[PDB]
């Protein structure tokens, strides 16, 4: 067949209740990530295709960079709490691995400051039970799917993209294959 178990995509041999329809797991510390969202743009190109009523969840990685890697994921889960996601993300990418002006907390604090969030606003956030509850979620989500790496992206807690299954020649033809996969996984 066209899609095929073990080549674009593979089954997770414990499916995940109650997960997000689609899932991705990425840190501002993993070069590969940065290709995928700042050039390669695959949630955006994911979310294009997308049935109706579909929506798209993404969460942030403890693993790399150890103290400053949990303080992206506490940042992340305060993106998501204020909805600022959108205004952050390419930022919080350059700050990390273009500019390496993002050192510390106080670094990252600095880019929602800049992004138009309020110093009161993103304190409050950052120190609230919410939050830690975000922080928690997207920990326990890495543990449920048994996540050993990213970029990675899973659908509807059954299937994981397999995009070392795809073409890697042309850079457009491997976005637009991950995107379709996704598609017809979400229809599966």
């Amino acid at each position: 067949a066209q899609y095929e178990d073990g080549k674009q995509y593979t089954t997770l041999e414990k499916p995940v209740a109650g997960a997000p329809q689609v899932l991705e797991f990425f840190s501002f510390f993993c070069p590969h990530c940065y290709q995928f969202e700042e050039v390669l743009h695959i949630s955006d190109n994911v979310k294009k295709k997308l049935p109706e009523g579909v929506k798209m969840t993404k969460y942030h990685v403890n693993f790399m960079g150890g103290d400053l890697g949990k303080d992206l994921t506490q940042a992340w889960a305060v993106a998501m709490a204020l909805g600022v996601e959108d205004k952050v993300t390419v930022p919080l990418f350059e700050g990390v691995q273009k500019t390496q002006t993002i050192r510390s907390a106080s670094d990252i604090r600095d880019v929602f400051i800049n992004a138009g969030i309020k110093g009161e606003e993103y304190d409050a956030a950052w120190n609230s039970f919410v939050v830690k509850s975000l922080v928690a979620q997207q920990e326990k989500a890495a543990a449920d799917v048994q996540l050993r790496g990213v970029p990675a992206m899973f659908v509807n807690g059954k299937y994981q993209l397999n995009p070392q299954g795809m073409d890697t020649s042309n850079m457009d033809v491997f976005v637009q294959q991950y995107a379709d996969t996704v598609k017809y996984l979400s229809e599966k």
